[PDB]
Parts: structure tokens; sequence; C-alpha cells
């Protein structure tokens, strides 16, 4: 019932996701005139290395903040991506499957911390 545990947690899987190869296409943030289209699609801008500095600042209260940036890196791709037939989607898809497979336990510890705290 460690409410604070959730930090070291995703700091972990964070570390585990920038090992991926599949996370290469999102590690930093777009050169928007690298990338002429993404200003106008992209309302926030929302990278791997962001998340982790949001985090290391102490910017992130639960890991469901932290779950609402890394699931934006993933709506942010598929919005810009205009094509399966794209090396980045397939990427997109297999990490999102990985991160929400590893995050699972994350929310629901945190969760059950918090009623704990509040019983
Ligand atoms: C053939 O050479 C290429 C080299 C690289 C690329 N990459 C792209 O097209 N990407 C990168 C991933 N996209 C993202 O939205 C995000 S989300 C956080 C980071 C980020 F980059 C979509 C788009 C901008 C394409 C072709």
């Amino acid at each position: 019932y460690d409410i604070q545990a959730w930090k070291k947690q995703c700091e972990e899987l964070l570390n585990l996701i920038f090992q991926c190869e599949d996370s290469e296409p999102f590690r930093q943030p777009v050169d928007l005139l690298e990338y002429p289209d993404y200003r106008d699609i992209i309302d926030t801008p929302m990278d791997f290395a962001t998340v982790r500095e949001t985090l290391e600042a102490g910017n992130y209260e639960s890991p469901m903040e932290l779950c609402k940036d890394v699931r934006l890196i993933f709506s942010n791709s598929k919005a810009y991506t205009p094509s399966k037939r794209s090396r980045i989607y397939s990427m997109s898809l297999r990490l999102s499957a990985f991160f929400e497979e590893h995050i699972s336990s994350v929310l629901s510890d945190y969760k059950s911390a918090l009623r704990f705290h509040k019983r």
C-alpha cells in the first residue's frame, strides 16, 4: 500500500521503453520545421523524454497523469501517420501494447494504496 511506489515503477518502465527499439520514433520531440504538417495536426506534442523529464521534475502527482501523456504520444503519432504501410505506426501499436501491459499493475497498485489510505 505504498502511495509513492508508482514513481520508481514508472522510471523503470520508461527505462525499458527507451531500451526498446520500437521507441526510437518517439524518444524526442518532433522538429516542426522538419515535419511541416505536425503543427496543424498535433495540438499537444509529447515524447518519452518529456514524460521522463516531467516525472523526474516531480511534476506528475499520479501515474494516471503519466499514462495520459504516454497515451498522447500514441494518439499523436496515429493522427500524423496516414497509412499502416509505415514502420512508425506498427512500432506505435507494439510499444503501446507493451506499455499498457506494464502500466496496468502500476495504476491498480496506486489506486488501492490511495483507497487504503482513505479507508
Ligand atoms: C524515412 O525517414 C523517416 C524518419 C523518421 C520518420 N518519423 C516520422 O515520420 N515521425 C516520427 C514519429 N511521429 C510522431 O508523431 C512522434 S510522437 C513523439 C515523437 C515523434 F517523432 C510521427 C512522425 C513525425 C519518418 C521517416
